[PDB]
């Protein structure tokens, strides 16, 4: 397994650039010129990289500066052949934003956060990017009675409204992805999973180009299925970009390289993202891009080698997914279980409620406990899968 | 505190008439009649009572048997003047729904379910019901690989049509309401949060008349924070009816009285059922639903003992939330941490996205440390809440 | 594949037994006759079978039914060859266990619960069993109020010492090992961990003969490292017996089938089994039981395909982590890593904590700075892991 | 309230000192100076304060500066009276320890950090602290693979030992206390519970003078009891100090001011430290030692508020705990429960498991059908201990 750039893996800066500094001690890792993680990137069959306004442009560059960061920049883009699909703008390190961007509490606050958010998208725009990330970080609280609930709610739709309204003004070619984050750094996060997200959107004014970004391990935070709620992305058709990682439990978010925390679940995600649905569906056809960071015990080798590992995961989970759909073995268990039978219509062409009230084959002369002795065989059908995935067929 | 039917305390059948039995063990009580669960209920100042169409109708009883209970039935609630707010389907105890309803794999199964709930609109409907809740139990899986996703997605969509569907044929006055749960009984459930269960709603064809049914335990269950699910469904106009008890944790579903889990953030929850948003919005003026079990190791006594603990903790609750906002001390609080100031639109009065990132104040002037060094005291304004919570104050 | 006796695969009659009733509704499964799950298990290349007391004698039992049923049990036993190497006692499903056995509240209680075990002790010397499992499921509490947790412990304490001092009386060759879980039947569960119990072992008088019996899934609901835990048990010499399943997060107890659950975790949990540690150390040699449950879902034909799969999937695992510490390039990566450096003392050889102050080499000229620089490769390490695991190498 | 140094209420250096930094951002406050911060804590009323080695003395620090800061820290100490009744060492801040101190993969790290911990303990003792406390955060891993699970504990107790035998050859009068973390900033932490740390103390040499440190928030990150937990440290007679604060679920350690986590627990960990058992029994006597974090949010005038909502918090439940068990409807409750009943042994003065066995009349002739039907009343219970905490009795 070789990534090519036809495999569309992304990789942010902020990735292989972390430094090691947590909540318990300082870095571990020298800064990584943004220049040099490019070249790298480059040679190891990455498509492209993206980035926060932050991780490239310093808070307080003079403007001699943010020119002579971006030439050098755009110069590393156009000596490797690396895209920029996709921006995003930091609204959680510096001290101003200790209680949110958008919904701070301080409305001179709010007013600054959005228009570093403005500015970030004509960026984004010059970069040629795709998608634009809005990941609401410190847009929460830790104690229940901080927040006015509904308000903050009003005060994160006129923000997201506001810069859905601007890319249409300017006719930019961009969509916004909203990330969910259940806590971490605050103790809630506002539209702390893939549901609410979905649900937020569908309120908002410019909900027509505004979707989803849904990391693994922090649907894996509140403990849900990945899997799932990606799925649930897709058929509403709102699965704009990914990050994947990996992540151990319901913890503080790891951000493992892609495959190091639930593998299973990471074999599933996998056959999602390459087979779609048994019986048909959407398919998700952006970048498969790594939020992840190299553990602090790692030096400079083990960063290239944990950007790779990404890629290699991927890539095995890809060629056993492939060979597991392929399986007649499989596609006979498929059959059996009635993946296939759930594709089907519950009413038949032309049927009404009143109508199924009434068929006694239905209802009233309906063999509930002959029905109930079906043997689903849900447990072989897992076998084959975890067989698969094993390499052992 | 003394609750009278003006409280709008509901209780359902099942929660009192719980007998016992879980995974590791027998019913440690006997069946409780319905006519005396009723009339018990009626004196402690209950003000209505809901149930499952199994809970009061058995699966296999005749027709002669159906009116005979549907007449005591009736006759216990002319009796006393309970009112039943709210009919649910059982979808999940039969041996025929190990697969689920709505969503089985099996498309007789399917059929067979959505039947079911169509006769139960009617009984819902002649009980005078303003809200049918569906919970589905069963819906979902242990391994991924058992459903289509996207199909499964299509079924729980094509049954809540229908349902839909046929109440507008019918012009019966009842609204639906999803009720949300993460896992338990299967390994993962669709639809597992209040921000699932809302962004469902937004792809059916009758969403108008579909909402949420929240039960504190089960957002408790993915860790989130109740308050917030709850402030989201409002903020949408979708909470139709609530379910409340207690969670100690991620773990199985508990069901304790109402209080007896997460103390504070009941005493939350309560602010916000009683004195809405800060700012103003929505208020929720449904029912105020216990969903909870006298714990198996009690007996009779504290079967009406824990019924009459949901309301005692509730009127406590309440008492001390209205307490807590009414203070002067309190509302400085609230001032200084800008709670007030979140209800403000971040932009002026037709400003528009070009203006603010112009305006100079608002971003290339605007003085990011000095700003920053603002005190939040979010501390203070929660030692007070807790205060009036212990009734310190 | 394909097992044999010789790799002491055991399972409970109550896993293949488990008939499908959980708390939101009844079995889906036939009762299965325990001759037939004797016949079916040695057919399938089990070694042998446990059981609890009241899986084989109903509690009703009269003495005349007792001896027919032990009778035709030990012919099957006979006709087979299968082995009784652990057996355990049912003190959580009756009525009477409500509030515990050992740990009830009431002093009646605790004395049948005492006298039932003592009885199952003269069963089990009786039936060959070299283990006798203790699982504490009723012992706790839903609230903190309700025991005097000191006074709680001493019963448990005197329970054990009875029940131990016992088989040293009667001079029965067998060993108690006592099973941990957190949570669920009740809200807290005394000695909920692996740490909890072996803690509590050592207040023991006849501490001696009594170890642990860690369960997969029970730890994993705490979320802890379920191979840590073990790691532990052994390097205190107390891995007396074990229950292989799989758990997916922290929710109620699933009891899938080992593999199931956490994959890469079962991995290594087969390493540390059967391989042991990489320094050398301690092994376990008892049986490999799996305390798992068939999903209620399938019929007959999946739960013998699932006992089947418990043993694929142990045989998988073991190719692949003998493959792995096996490969010349994993030992390599190894000794990078400096896991084999670990296993030399930190002293040396005579040094004392005074000699080791005031060497300038070890402390005051120490450079920590470049000390810090050492790449340990850590995610490298587990990246050749993950490949020996997806059979890719 | 207001707390007086009778109290015995302990601050650690680096609560009030906390700046703000976390993984997502910078600090919000500026440095704290040590000598401002115990007049400050004096001021309040606290009794001593405490400190990690860092948190005084700069891991550069020369000799001359060493002496500079003690010099001035001793004066303060001197000019208001408080005590220094604990001391620890900081094995997790500087980029060495990112593998750990004593259990380290690099055998040089472990000498330097037991080298580090050898110089503290005379530090400790030199200031007059009765207890030293070990908070191994580094050790542990993210990847299994990582570490000889055996070899690590081997080089865990051949530190802790080295440690204890030092203080006994100088004499010092001081105790060794671990500290419990299951997960943060490793994936998982060796020792994670109480249960866990218990059980290792147990296979010291130098046992006898190691105890623990349990910290709230700590236990309930694995969804544990603390209470619980607690109660076993001090049955075991292992509770030598404790750490307070709040964590409101199973995420990131929030370390919230005490009560502001889980109310309820809070309380009952407040009636079993002030109170004790109900039937008698051990007490904990040390420092009421509080370890938190004042939220980033919140300015100094927020840091020195929540250091008083500490004690405050902790006062008022004090206050609720003392007036609930002295009423006489709760002790009447508690009888009917069993609580007293549970403190009389199970076997009568002289009898013997063979005496129990055949008594009739605790087996063969029991009715447990009759037994069942005890109503324990734990609902009823608890009710009345929230009643005391909501100040309604
Ligand atoms: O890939 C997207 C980026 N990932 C970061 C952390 O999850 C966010 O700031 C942002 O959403
Ligand atoms: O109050 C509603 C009922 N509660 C039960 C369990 O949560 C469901 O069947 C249904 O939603
Ligand atoms: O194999 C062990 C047995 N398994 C059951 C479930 O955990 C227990 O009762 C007992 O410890
Ligand atoms: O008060 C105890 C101290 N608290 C810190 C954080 O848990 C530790 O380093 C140490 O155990
Ligand atoms: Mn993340
Ligand atoms: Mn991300
Ligand atoms: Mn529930
Ligand atoms: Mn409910
Ligand atoms: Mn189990
Ligand atoms: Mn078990
Ligand atoms: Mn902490
Ligand atoms: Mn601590």
């Amino acid at each position: 397994v070789q990534p090519t750039p036809a495999d569309h893996f992304t990789f942010g800066l902020w990735t292989v650039g972390w430094t090691g500094a947590d909540p318990f001690g300082v870095a571990t890792r020298k800064n990584l010129d943004p220049v040099e993680a490019v070249h790298k990137l480059a040679e190891l069959g990455a498509y492209g990289i993206t980035f926060h306004d932050n991780d490239l442009i310093p808070f307080d560059a003079t403007e001699a500066e943010r020119e002579k960061i971006l030439g050098d920049f755009n110069q590393a883009l156009k000596d490797t052949g690396l895209k920029v699909p996709m921006v995003t703008t930091n609204l959680f390190s510096h001290p101003v934003f200790k209680d949110g961007g958008f919904t701070s509490n301080d409305r001179s606050i709010r007013r600054f956060a959005l228009a570093k958010v403005l500015h970030n998208i004509d960026l984004a725009a010059e970069m040629g990017a795709e998608t634009f990330v809005m990941w609401g970080g410190r847009e929460g609280s830790e104690y229940d009675g901080s927040k006015d609930l509904a308000a903050a709610l009003d005060r994160m739709r006129e923000g997201v409204d506001t810069a859905a309204g601007y890319i249409k003004d300017k006719g930019y070619n961009l969509r916004i992805a909203l990330e969910p984050k259940p806590n971490e750094p605050r103790g809630d996060i506002f539209l702390p999973t893939v549901g609410h997200g979905l649900a937020f959107i569908e309120q908002l004014e410019h909900g027509d180009i505004v979707g989803l970004n849904p990391e693994t391990g922090h649907e894996q935070m509140a403990g849900l299925n990945f899997t799932h709620g990606i799925a649930q992305a897709l058929w509403a058709e709102k699965l704009f970009h990914i990050d994947l990682n990996g992540q151990r439990g319901i913890k503080y978010d790891q951000d493992l390289v892609f495959g190091h925390g639930d593998l299973t679940s990471a074999f599933f995600t996998v056959d999602l993202l390459e087979n779609g649905f048994p019986n048909g569906g959407p398919k998700y056809t952006g970048p498969r891009h790594f939020d992840y960071k190299p553990s602090r015990t790692d030096g400079y080798d083990g960063v290239w080698d944990s950007a790779k590992a990404n890629m290699s995961m991927y890539l095995l989970l890809k060629e056993r997914a492939l060979a597991f759909r392929a399986d007649p073995e499989v596609q006979e268990a498929m059959k059996t279980s009635g993946v296939f039978e759930l594709g089907e219509t519950t009413l038949n062409a032309g049927e009404s409620a009143a109508d199924l009230m009434n068929d006694s084959a239905s209802f009233a002369g309906f063999d509930a406990e002959a029905a109930a002795e079906r043997n689903f065989a849900f447990i072989r059908l897992n076998q084959l899968a975890i067989e698969h995935l094993l390499g052992s067929r």
